[PDB]
Formats: C-alpha cells, structure tokens, sequence
C-alpha cells in the first residue's frame, strides 16, 4: 500500500511545508461555498456581471519540492454560463476575479478556452470545457512552466517564468456552477506519474 501523495512527492517534507490538500474555508471569496470535506467548490454568488466573479485559494501553496506538481477539477456543472477558470495565484491576490485577471495569478478559463497571464490579456490557448470534463493543472517547478490537460490529455505550455509560491485556484462566476477538486487523494486522469518520470 503507497500513500498516493507520498509516492507524487517523494521529496517532500510535510513538516515544513504541507501539500495542498483540500479548499481554504477562509482563504475564499464570500461567493464560494464548500462541500464535501472542502473539495467541491459552489458558486453562491449574484451571477450578473465580472464584478460577481469569486475564487478559492488550496490550503497551502505548492512546495518547490514537488518538482512537478499536479491537480485536476471535474466540472459538476457549468450552471448558466460556464464562467469558470483554474490555476494558480499568489498568496493574498484579490479573491473577487477569475485567476489570470490580477497580478501574480494565472488563469484557463472554460467559456472561451482562453489562458489569463498575470492580468494579461485573455489568449488563445486550449479548447472550451464544461459540465463533465476534467481539467488539470500541471506546474513544472524546474522550469517554471504551467500546462493543462483535458480529460487525460496534455494541452500546450500556458504559461512561462513562473513565480514559486502558488497556490492552486478556482473561480466561478454563474449561478449553478460548481466543480470538484482533486489534490492527489484520486487516481488521474492524465498519467501525471509518466510525465514526471523524464524530471
């Protein structure tokens, strides 16, 4: 029996600094609620315009340990419209956005399949997504790059000279969006173990 994140992160020490495990009940937007031993993200929000949008924050920030880290969220539902981004932001970035939209944060959004750098402007970068889909989040820590992944398949690098630090992120926008997140406690979908193998 391996401890699945033990055997996806063989080099880090918990102690010092402990895997993102689950959502932050208080690192979060008001418009965010939390199920299911924190993993499930709900929007209760007023869903009228971007001035709606929430995140969430994981629990920790991503040990540079890891080497390679990885995390994938199944869309439960798109709600009305499907405004739902992920990836990764900075400690304290404004939560009352989508991840890309601020400084320090980074963004793949699934109405329009764009990617959101550090407040960018939104690119041209992978496919839509919605309810039923898996996305994942692939942070290479060696070389500071960011991919996703969508339904067990690798999508280009989304982003370049990455800070460390980051945190894994959602947002949501539309009433009846919800997604559910996975740290490493499920098998993936993508065979993260493979790609890790050749770092």
């Amino acid at each position: 029996l391996q401890r699945r994140l033990k055997r996806l992160y063989p080099a880090v020490d918990e102690q010092e600094t402990p895997l993102p495990r689950s959502w932050s009940p208080k690192d979060k937007f008001s418009y965010i609620g939390l199920s299911q031993n924190n993993l499930r993200v709900h929007y209760k929000g007023h869903g009228k315009t971007p001035k709606d949008a929430a995140s969430v924050r994981a629990t920790h920030p991503i040990p540079a340990a890891c080497g390679i880290y990885y995390f994938e969220v199944k869309i439960v539902s798109k709600g009305r419209d499907g405004y739902m981004g992920i990836g990764l932001s900075a400690q304290g970035v404004n939560m009352n956005r989508l991840p890309g939209w601020d400084k320090h944060s980074y963004g793949y959004h699934g109405d329009d399949g764009h990617s959101f750098c550090s407040s960018g402007t939104g690119q041209p970068y992978g496919p839509t997504f919605t309810t039923g889909d898996v996305i994942g989040c692939c942070v290479n820590l060696i070389n500071n790059t960011c991919f996703y992944t969508k339904n067990g398949h690798s999508l280009g690098i989304a982003f370049t000279d990455l800070p460390p630090n980051l945190y894994p992120t959602v947002g949501l926008q539309t009433p009846g969006e919800v997604v559910d997140a996975n740290f490493g406690q499920h098998p993936f979908v993508f065979d993260i173990e493979d790609y890790m193998r050749e770092w």
